[PDB]
């Protein structure tokens, strides 16, 4: 099977416990039900592509929590943060126990991070000199499960929050200033995974860039069977948003089906 390992925040949550049922082929989430603990609905991305999109068995252990930055010692909002994941991986399932007896060719690494950081920074840091600590502190993280033996590894980048209802509400200024903001740490995100990927030599990774497919729906909805780029319905299908700042099981299915190309030389898709 694949094994996949997956830290981030409320749009990768599901509420996986370490100590509820954990994955196997019956039962790929592990816990809880698939469609269940999400932002969406119903299944988030990483649902889908453990159970929808999958070329082969994978097997989903998904350790994002909700608020999550990447380091309380920079942004800061809830305990759970990136290194907190980390951390929990480290404790439980580094060390390839029988439950999860992984190896570097069957492991995949997914980070989805800098939504909240961003979205607590934009306006008090300067993104030129304050994006690079953010990026090297999420290199450090994923250098620890790179000494644990993990070789491959996805990334995606951070998609157009400043166009959320949440944010649309506080002026098109706004917008601008953290999509701007935004665009720096999505450029040196990109940069961090391609000196990482060279560095090493010995790893497969994957940068997805959500930012640019949820742009194109936002820009032409209709195309993609929504009404418009602004609605908001918790049912998670009628319109991009389930609530003012994440979208839906539809649009996580979309993207979910964007990503399945992209994800062919991580080893499940």
């Amino acid at each position: 099977p694949t094994y996949f390992f997956t830290f981030g925040d409320s749009y990768s949550q599901t509420g996986f416990s370490a100590s509820g049922t954990q994955p196997s082929a019956s039962n790929p989430m592990g816990n809880p039900d698939l469609g269940i603990g999400t932002t969406t609905n119903g299944p988030n991305w990483i649902g889908y592509l453990t159970t929808t999109e999958n070329a082969s068995l994978v097997l989903s252990y998904n350790l994002a929590a909700g608020g999550a930055t990447i380091d309380n010692a920079l942004v800061p909002a809830y305990p759970g943060d990136l290194a907190s994941q980390f951390r929990l991986f480290e404790d439980v399932y580094a060390d390839k126990p029988a439950s999860a007896p992984w190896s570097a060719e069957d492991a995949v690494f997914g980070v989805w991070i800098g939504i909240n950081d961003i979205g607590n920074a934009y306006y008090s840091t300067d993104a030129e000199t304050y994006t690079p600590k953010l990026i090297s502190r999420l290199e450090s993280l994923v250098e620890e499960v790179y000494k644990n033996g993990g070789r491959k590894f996805l990334f995606l980048n951070v998609p157009p929050t400043s166009r959320s209802p949440l944010f649309l509400e506080q002026g098109e200024e706004v917008v601008k200033q953290h999509a701007e903001y935004l665009s720096v740490y999505n450029e040196n995100l990109e940069g961090m995974v391609d000196d990482f990927t060279k560095k090493k030599g010995d790893v497969t990774t994957v940068l997805y860039d959500s930012w640019s497919f949820m742009t194109k729906i936002l820009d032409d909805p209709t195309a993609y069977g929504f009404p418009d780029a602004t609605c908001i319905n918790d049912d998670g299908t009628s319109c991009i948003w389930w609530n003012n700042y994440h979208p839906g099981m539809k649009y996580h299915l979309l993207q979910a089906e964007d990503m399945k190309p992209k994800l062919r030389k991580l080893g499940g898709w």
